[PDB]
């Protein structure tokens, strides 16, 4: 449908805006690119699925989220991997487990705030439809 297409465009500049605000906020650069593997190099050891906001972005312009819930679901795996790579004391872990807690929690309030939830409900329906 003419219609649905027009859906899943509204949802890629939806998820996009959200991104960008996201990854133009100072406290979230750790999390704008993936982990270098050369500078990290037990990272993917620990990290099955590694997700950075570069990502996101490349998979919003792939056509690859379908609802929000899946968008979703990769903010909480940045935050996810953050938490099981940086667990110790050290004052650097805390620093990033805090920012990728206030990630994942940005990212909800923005869409809690801004996602019509017939909105949604649509993209699901037309997910579930194919």
């Amino acid at each position: 449908s003419m219609q649905e297409e027009d859906t899943f465009r509204e949802l890629r500049i939806f998820l996009r805006n959200v991104t960008h605000r996201l990854a133009i906020d100072k406290r979230f650069r750790v999390f704008t690119k993936p982990v270098d593997p050369d500078e990290v190099p037990d990272y993917r050891t620990v990290i099955k699925e590694p997700m950075d906001l570069s990502s996101v972005i490349s998979k919003i312009d792939l056509h690859k989220y379908l609802t929000v819930k899946d968008y979703l679901r990769d903010i909480d795996l940045i935050c996810s991997n953050a938490l099981e790579y940086n667990p110790d004391r050290d004052p650097g872990d805390r620093l990033i487990r805090h920012r990728a807690c206030a990630l994942r929690d940005t990212a909800y309030a923005i869409i809690k705030e801004e996602l019509d939830e017939d909105f949604e409900q649509l993209c699901e329906e037309i997910q579930e439809s194919r």
